[PDB]
């Protein structure tokens, strides 16, 4: 019944999203160029290790328009799109709604070990089938993610050289380590990394490694450990490349914070016809790098073989790993809202069944082979942080205001046409902030974004679709972050102490980046206008938009005309248009401050803003309300100008502009 | 088949009552102006400890009249309202009726707890995937009711700075106590708190604060155990807050009767997926008044995401549990018994399974903080026992009277005009009293203060309309309270037990503070009508309406010249009927007695009533019955002016004058 | 002389549309706004010279 939803469903119908596959094969061969601190500049030696935790690579994109027969020259503008390099969260949470998380089928694998266990002669008790479905599940989760976050240590420490490297397992190992020093690769305030060598477990009878192992005699009895059980053949427990990554996956599982080593326990078993290889823990410098190299190779193709080759699951899973390291980084003054509420993934202990015997699918184009992992892997959370943005955008922006006189007055106190009656909200100073999770999750239940919100995911991502919705409504459904009202002032990346208030003490919720990028990407891109090419502004009209509560960001004439024009194309009066009493026209700004316009005034008079070129704050809900006005130029016609935009930006894929709107 | 019934229906259709939230709006933020002991005067300093339970802070509000003709200007009257604010009470009774007490639906809590259960849980003990037999009763009551009694306790030491203060985690743990002292606060003859320093339980294995832990791990075993259980992730079990929320609450929930202790274990314990907590068992100086806050709104969101975010009810249960120390004070002689009987609330002891993982809502005002609680929840108390009083009032005074060798079988008799067949009973004194739910219950269940009670409490509440009424209807059914010969003189919290003895040895039941503040607020209000404003006054027709089974505070043309010169303004004389038998007239007062009337005289010592001002007992029946009468004029005019009343209150709600009622015309 | 509880002033009680707040100007700039019932004494508060 509702007209708008309906429209924009028949427009994504008609208009396909733009598949994963473009996005990921556009930035497998991606070199970055700057490497500085998110403040400040590279100092000239590096340091001998990563600890100022502000440091970020800049992928820079730049964006110049031009005024069409006129000799203004507006300064280049520029996307500053920064990813997080260095700097530790967690992205693990024991709580799971009903699609959260899956149970890979052992379809493929228990017969194989049947026939195993047949073919050598053991005697076990019980058929397997319903062993398998009762005593151990089969959730191999775990291990991709460790897997992930050893790519991502990998990747940091490769990106900044450390001055004197060693290698990615001798600052792994934490071989000669102070008892209370903290690894090399992160060491600075507020980690999340355990300290000091990691210590091998004692020397038992029987070890494939760190691990235990468990050999199948004929003629004799065969009991399973509690774990997870992974069948090889005898060829492989005695390679070096298996026994190395391995011992690669153990050492970054022994490094994860404290509490989470009796959460996550590392439960594993070899099972083979081999005598016990016993375990050769690596001491001294002895794994070079293209050993580690054929180790990860190898790693890889056990961890596809588990997961049913799927490559898509484990995808995913690998680069939800990675964000532990590598994020995105907001484009506004109060930014960490979106992220920091997207990012938990649903898992369960790891246990089940395994074998491999042989690979059987060949991936082309794995994950820990890209150019840098950790770009590829924050390149797609930042996807779904944008089309989350584009869904929530739909019917406004959503502002939330500290108002001390909340409790006399009910909502809808302030906000004027411009916010969407229903989606403005306020709460006293007095009490502490609220918790985001409350108005988030009151956003997402909606039918209207629901049903959008689904068939965007599915075009995006398709059959594998469904376990992401999932995952992303259950974290947006569980997060403990508050809307502080301190500010970030967009030159750092934790929040520092003593940062001013906020604008008018009113967080806008929604906004994480600018819809450009979404543009470029050809996503789902929000009801705001693509500053492409060509176009015809009217400067009347446009501006008369704008004072009913419409968004700046979709007035292109003002922008770019805001300190070069409009104290000599444009003044304002009341309206004089009946013959009843004359009235005082007035606007309201953000902040209930009504504005009383007497004395008819050039523009630049009554109205102020900052001057972005044309790349200003897409919702930052300038002015609520107006009643009352009149525009009436006073340039002999060149007021209706021609401009054009130019936006290279580097991250631009094959549907430049190909994607879904709202107001085409 | 009733015209009353029906046009007082329509009446309040017409007229919608004021919902409760302007009463919150108005209420939530003004501080008290001046608190005093009832009776006397406050002190230099206050003492060491609360122990007079007397202190009430108080609403002054006069009424003024004026008019011109009179002799003398009328002095103003106080009405001012009162709040006990030191006295306990009990509150918590276990019987029930079917809306009295619901269970909530665990509709929501189920499947992420089996999702939970189903995982980390070691793979011998067999798959659950039955989500049926996690099916225990959900009654989280009790929790909010200790909340609120934490709550009115931080109030109660708010609001009478004590000499000698101390953090209000220490006044209400008493580390600093003597063998079996009282606690600091609440320390006078009818405190009812188990004193003693209060005693930390025990240092077992599994211990996760005052409550029991239970973890589900691989190498463990599960059970859950018999009480509550309230899953958590293991984010927040490891917070800070949440832990002393949970010391707090047990800590008051131990200061308790010890009987009543017994009765309602404090059974909460917490199951998580991480290594226990140990108990932090605070002492001396750990908690102060941030942190105090800070678990307090912690415990307050907890409590909302137990209510399946319902937060209309929570906050009914919180109101009653702070209204064990906070309740308004009765403004008539008779003893202020109306409320005693409408002050419980049903509970049984707390069972359920509750998840919690984040808020799923926020609320802008919750009770808790809004500028002393206690008044807040007082009032709302009081604005219900008002309409309360306007429904039982529908009919008549519904007065109890005591006559010596009365039949022990009926005591049912016609006392005259003013007073309905139904009521005005009659009780011999020298047996004990009467029980007084006897009558109450008797009242509300016609079905005329049945339906005018239900539709004011639907429009006063809304769709939380059912639970208050059946509630309060509970109340009624089981209330030992009695009737007794005594007064509260205005100027006390409980009758002196000594001889104070009523006037005409009757009791008014249906009487608890006057209308006017009911028309204020514009709640419901019977009887009597609204004085503020101009009126016009017919002395030769209101006090013809008076002696035939009328009240005097409906004849405010008369309350105006009681002694300022009514005498020679009107005369009674028996009767000049023209034709069969000259015969003499008499009235009845509310006392046996039936003195005579012969001659002409003037009025003023016929009757001689006592003179307040403007301000008279609403429901008094002066005058019972009286026949051959004539009340002649005695100058022309002068009995035809006009009179002005003004009553200002500090409580004027939004809508004050605009609320329904069916006063005479 | 006690126009204060006499009179209340509030915002609006449009039934339809939408519940905006409302405000006055002074011989001055300033615009300070009303959103809430409250008594007339406290949002105007003029000189009394008398009649």
């Amino acid at each position: 019944s509702n007209p708008r939803l309906t429209k924009v469903l028949d427009e994504m119908s008609k208009k396909p999203c733009v598949n994963i596959n473009e996005i990921r094969k556009m930035i497998r061969n991606f070199q970055p160029q700057f490497i500085q601190p998110r403040n400040g500049n590279r100092p000239n030696a590096q340091p001998r290790t990563v600890d100022s935790f502000e440091w970020v690579v800049r992928i820079q994109s730049t964006v110049e328009t031009q005024l069409l027969g006129a000799t203004n020259t507006v300064p280049q503008q520029t996307l500053n799109l920064d990813i997080s390099f260095t700097d530790d969260s967690t992205t693990i949470t024991p709580a799971s709604i009903p699609g959260s998380i899956s149970m890979l089928d052992n379809s493929r694998h228990i017969p194989a070990i049947q026939s195993m266990i047949q073919n050598f002669k053991a005697r076990y008790l019980g058929s397997l089938q319903d062993t398998a479905q009762l005593q151990s599940p089969q959730y191999p989760q775990l291990l991709a993610y460790l897997f992930g976050q050893l790519i991502a240590i990998k990747d940091r420490l490769d990106l900044f050289r450390p001055s004197n490297p060693l290698s990615l397992a001798d600052a792994l190992f934490g071989f000669t380590l102070a008892q209370n020093a903290r690894p090399r690769y992160d060491d600075h305030r507020h980690a999340k990394a355990c300290q000091g060598p990691l210590v091998i477990p004692a020397a038992t009878n029987s070890d494939c490694g760190p691990c235990g192992f468990v050999q199948i005699n004929a003629n004799q009895g065969l009991t399973l450990p509690l774990g997870a059980c992974l069948f090889v053949n005898p060829e492989t427990v005695n390679d070096q490349s298996f026994q190395d990554f391995l011992w690669l996956i153990f050492a970054t599982h022994h490094r994860m914070p404290n509490q989470m080593q009796n959460n996550w326990p590392f439960s594993l078993n070899i099972v083979s016809t081999c005598a016990a290889p016993g375990r050769q823990a690596p001491h001294a410098g002895e794994l070079t790098d293209e050993r580690v190299r054929l180790a990860l190779d190898t790693g890889h193709r056990i961890l596809l073989s588990m997961f049913n080759d799927d490559e898509e699951t484990l995808r995913y899973y690998q680069r939800k790993g990675i964000e532990t390291m590598f994020r995105p980084c907001c484009f506004y003054t109060e930014g960490g809202l979106l992220r920091k509420a997207t990012r938990y993934v649903s898992m369960v202990p790891l246990n089940g069944l395994y074998y491999y015997n042989g690979a059987t699918s060949y991936v082309v184009s794995p994950i820990h082979t890209d150019a840098h992992p950790g770009i590829t892997a924050a390149i797609e959370s930042f996807v779904d942080i944008m089309v989350l943005q584009a869904v929530f955008s739909f019917s406004g922006p959503k502002v939330v205001a500290a108002k001390v006189n909340a409790s006399q007055i009910d909502a809808a106190m302030v906000f004027g046409p411009a916010v969407a009656e229903g989606d403005g909200f306020v709460y006293d100073p007095l009490r502490p902030a609220p918790p985001l999770s409350a108005f988030y999750t009151e956003f997402i239940h909606r039918p209207a974004e629901q049903r959008i919100f689904q068939m965007a995911m599915s075009q995006i991502y398709g059959s594998h679709a469904p376990l992401i919705i999932a995952n992303v409504i259950n974290s947006i459904h569980n997060c403990k972050t508050k809307i502080v009202n301190n500010k970030l002032r967009a030159t750092f990346v934790r929040r520092p102490p003593g940062a001013p208030h906020l604008k008018a003490d009113t967080a806008i919720i929604n906004r994480f980046h600018d819809p450009e990028l979404a543009y470029a990407l050809g996503i789902l891109a929000d009801g705001i206008a693509p500053l492409d090419g060509s176009h015809e502004y009217n400067v009347l009209d446009e501006l008369d938009y704008l004072f009913n509560g419409g968004d700046i960001r979709n007035c292109f004439g003002l922008n770019a005309l805001n300190t070069r024009g409009l104290g000599q194309i444009v003044h304002i009066r009341p309206k004089r248009e009946p013959g009843k009493r004359p009235r005082r026209g007035f606007y309201t700004t953000l902040d209930g401050q009504v504005h009383p316009v007497t004395q008819d005034a050039p523009l630049d008079e009554i109205y102020h803003w900052r001057d972005h070129g044309n790349l200003t704050r897409p919702y930052s809900c300038h002015i609520l309300d107006s009643q009352g006005l009149e525009f009436a130029d006073v340039s002999n016609g060149r007021s209706r100008g021609k401009i054009l935009v130019v936006v290279n930006s580097p991250l631009k894929t094959c549907a430049a502009y190909q994607g879904p709107s709202f107001a085409p």
